[PDB]
């Protein structure tokens, strides 16, 4: 079909390489590629954009962003951006992104936390309304007024606003999130996640499985699943399906997961593998299980999670429920960093993790198999602040690709900013021998190893400000030099870059302050030219 | 439906309200509108986004962004973003901008100084390269190597390579750079600005016009001509024109301006007006006229350039010819900072200049005539970091609206990066009496006057963390209120909606100064309301 990739595979969550003989790790070290940003920045000073929700389907791909004004506050929320796009091949082994139709919302109604989920050749958003025009003092709950919009490749563009009657709760809810993580869509039913608090309790039995905790009790489980924030009541995960083949307005119902098997109520990611037939459901810690939250989610009545341990990375937050806390406490506290399952039940998992204990900054990435993190990489700078932090794998080319959207702090005028980064995991599993023991392989294809194409290693004559300059461009980097000697004779690059290569690999951090001359009469001294017109 | 905006018109010609009698000033402060960016951001953190280049014909508009990678050096110079667009309707006054196709060039060859022109439903790129695998330490003419991208709204995209021979030059060049202001294409033929040094001086005085200078000399002016960095070869500025509708590679020709007019060669921009059959043409001021060079191109077989004095706003430079030289000295230094003319005869201009005198900071928006600043307003912070800087206005529904890309320093991960800016102009012409003696027209119309919408001021009941409460939102600021019984109706519990207390709150809001709403406690009628800051507990900020 048009509008829509091809190269594009699921990965193959069946590479499971298990067994003390085979060790599986990373070739090559991810290198992240310059292509043009498909979330757009802010053109109003003050107005953050935030929130991104990015979900990959096997036909197209869905990204949102809400624009928060007035100074990146969270009362004007009445701007978002909603794209549909679909990944292409443009002749090399790079995969790029390509947005083909976008929903730019401008209307003054305040839509938050919104989610998006992309469909066979469309998408849909769901966020949710809490202002309202009337008030009164008695209890009275406000329809939850959450939006379901429609946007597809061909530019249309459609929406309902819901109220809390017409949607089926199987329990009375006080107020529904929808979870910024990304919802899914199998067969013909789209499933959001949503979060919320309950008007009153149902099993009174928290989740209640420590991590690492030497003393802890049930109290203090139960206690933590209903806060004091939010006013006492349990925060509870659960389930929004609605099918694709209604016609007009959809029909909405809403499952609630069991409050035992759901440790605290808050923003999450579903995940779906054709590969698989699986919904792999990462949940954001918001409370004291600082550990990550990944399972595997079951559908269909009755409905079953299996919660898996993560022990190599976590979420900062403020004490005493930050980072290395293992024990339940009454606490609200977090960052969304969602971990995206390389494994056929999250054996093995890449991530965009915070490296902090309690202030959410140094954004790192990093690839996880619930014991240690196998590779590590860290997006900018120690000292960069982050926020939320989105990761989605796929293959193109027979080559394991990835993009992770974070939130970055600060911006060029705005208090936050997500941005993309796309990145080959060459994922290799070796054996002791050093070797490796298996070749991933897929439907398409065995996956290929090593580098897309080789590393840019050249050498060049350039003219600036008319005067010509021999110039060496390394991975690591670019260096100029002045050509200072000698119509007798005359000369082109021919074969200086591998000589003078060799020697600028040893004196890098020197940063070549000499320069081994040629034989002949020409020789070239290292200085550092700028053009006259930015002197920057 | 087509691929073109629609209600769009040029500006221009009426704006003839110079008699003394009659001021023109602005009604409604500019305010900058959110929209998504058609300038992507860059994903990897060495790579930064620069040098912008936008151009509007009367169908499409172009923009493109050279992204320099290793460190924002500009030795990696082989990405670019290519954006042919248009504007369209939402159902609202609001021009929006809407990409339609894009070409990411992401070839290794270094491309420096990449041009763009719009024209009809498709778009030019003029690009140079000066990189060669040949050498000569003798003086040898290095190949021109000129690429010309073609993109159409359709999504097709061609390009050429070009020779130092097969472009026509009236003279022999030493380097050839194309402007980074726009191009334009006028008729059938596509015409850009380049400049660069010549080989042999053709020997002609310079511009040499004295912006109040109580002492220079001739000699002085033709030194400025051939600068030191450039090996005293003489900066001059030309004209590339090649002809569409040509069969496969299309032909090039360069007219390269005489001394006397131009006073030296650098960037500058080309704007032609259907309206007007004028093509204004702006120079970047990077010697010592540290005045802005406008100027009236006309397109006659004899080449001809009208300057026009401007002493409103300057480029920052250096100590030796920074924003208050303006009096002739060998030096090469500047910013660019284009004027989009808002006259006939650049009588009036728009523009985004750096309002300090050395370092290139400071970004400030500001409308002028020929003498003074008619209003301004500074885009972010006076510490804000900036660079190159460009902006075309035109009119969407009978209002007059610019666009204004400029760089902003630092950036999340690089260190420049192209922001556009979507603002309102509204302009107003009258006279001592103070009723409009003048209203602006056009062919769809005259041109509406006040801002594009009534003010956003609103109240409503928001609940979070499980708790509701008053919010005043106002075009100053959005503040948070408690609302709490002060005994209503005889009973605790009470139903109010918002139209019976936002109006008398607006005014009170508007009358108390800032950091006095966060603190004050608004009581009306027989509710009491308490300025809290409370946010939900996903996110502190
Ligand atoms: C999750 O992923 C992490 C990634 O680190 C794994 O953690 C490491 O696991 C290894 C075992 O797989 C631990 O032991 C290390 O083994 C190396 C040798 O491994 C075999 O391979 C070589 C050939 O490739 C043979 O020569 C050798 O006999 C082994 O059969 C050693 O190299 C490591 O330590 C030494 O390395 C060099 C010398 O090569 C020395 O200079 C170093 O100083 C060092 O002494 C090492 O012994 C390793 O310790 C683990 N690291 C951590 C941090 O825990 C997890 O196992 C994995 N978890 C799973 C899969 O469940
Ligand atoms: C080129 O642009 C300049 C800026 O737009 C023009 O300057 C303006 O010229 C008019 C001509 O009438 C002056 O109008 C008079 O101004 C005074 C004062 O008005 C307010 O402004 C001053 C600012 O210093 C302030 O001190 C006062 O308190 C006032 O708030 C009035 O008394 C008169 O009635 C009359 O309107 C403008 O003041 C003047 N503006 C500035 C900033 O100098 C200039 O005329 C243009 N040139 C041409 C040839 O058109
Ligand atoms: C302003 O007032 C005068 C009073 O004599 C009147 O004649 C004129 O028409 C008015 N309007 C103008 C000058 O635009």
């Amino acid at each position: 079909t048009h509008s829509r990739y091809f190269e594009e595979v699921n990965l193959d969550s069946i590479s499971e390489c298990s067994g003390p003989d085979m060790h599986l790790g990373l070739g090559v070290n991810p290198e992240f590629i310059e292509f043009p940003s498909f979330a757009p920045g802010s053109t109003k000073p003050g107005s953050c954009v935030r929130l991104p929700s990015f979900s990959l389907s096997t036909t197209v791909f869905a990204y949102t962003h809400t624009i928060m004004g007035h100074g990146c506050s969270e009362l004007d929320v009445g701007d978002h951006y909603f794209s549909v796009g679909r990944i292409a091949d443009a002749g090399h082994e790079i995969p790029q992104f390509e947005t083909i139709s976008s929903w730019f919302i401008n209307d003054k109604i305040n839509r938050r936390s919104c989610t998006v989920a992309a469909g066979a050749m469309e998408a849909w958003m769901g966020c949710v309304i809490m202002t309202e025009t009337f008030y009164d003092d008695r209890n009275s709950l406000d329809t939850g007024k959450l939006t379901i919009s429609y946007l597809d490749v061909f530019g249309r563009k459609k929406e309902w606003i819901y109220t809390r009657s017409e949607i089926l709760y199987d329990y009375t809810y006080t107020s529904v999130y929808f979870s910024v993580g990304s919802g899914v869509v199998v067969g013909d039913t789209v499933y959001f996640l949503i979060w919320g608090s309950l008007s009153s309790p149902i099993e009174e039995t928290a989740y209640c499985f420590a991590p690492d905790c030497s003393n802890y009790n049930q109290r203090m489980c139960n206690e933590a699943q209903r806060p004091s924030k939010f006013g006492h009541r349990q925060m509870v995960n659960g389930i929004l399906k609605f099918k694709t083949t209604s016609t007009g307005k959809p029909l909405l119902s809403v499952g609630t997961l069991s409050p035992s098997v759901v440790p605290f109520g808050s923003e999450g990611r579903l995940m779906y593998s054709e590969i698989t037939k699986i919904i792999y459901l990462y949940l954001r810690s918001t409370s004291w299980h600082a550990l990550p939250l990944t399972g595997l989610f079951v559908l269909g009545p009755p409905t079953s999670i299996s919660w898996i341990v993560q022990r190599a990375v976590s979420r900062p937050g403020e004490f005493p429920c930050g980072a290395s806390n293992r024990c339940p406490k009454d606490c609200v506290t977090g960052v969304y960093t969602d971990l995206f399952p390389l494994g056929s039940r999250y054996e093995y998992a890449a991530t965009v993790y915070l490296n902090s204990e309690t202030y959410r900054v140094n954004p790192t990435l990093a690839l996880i198999n619930q014991t240690n993190i196998i590779a590590s990489k860290k997006v900018t700078t120690e000292s960069q602040r982050a926020g939320y932090t989105t990761t989605t794998c796929f293959v193109f080319k027979l080559r394991v690709w990835c993009i992770s959207v974070v939130e970055l702090a600060p911006s060029t005028m705005t208090a936050y900013e997500p941005i993309p980064f796309l990145y080959q995991l060459d994922l290799t599993c070796k054996g002791k021998n050093g070797s490796l023991a298996m070749r991933f392989a897929g439907k398409e294809g065995t996956y290929k190893s090593g580098r897309y194409k080789s590393p840019r290693n050249e050498c060049f004559f350039e003219k600036v400000s008319n005067k010509y300059y021999f110039i060496v461009s390394t991975p690591e980097g670019i260096q100029p030099y002045e050509i200072r000697d000698l119509p007798h004779i005359i000369m082109y690059i021919s074969d200086v870059c591998a000589p003078a290569l060799s020697a600028f690999k040893k004196l890098l951090p020197a940063m070549r302050p000499i320069t081994t001359l040629t034989i002949g009469n020409w020789q070239f001294r290292p200085v550092e030219v700028s053009g006259g017109l930015r002197v920057n």
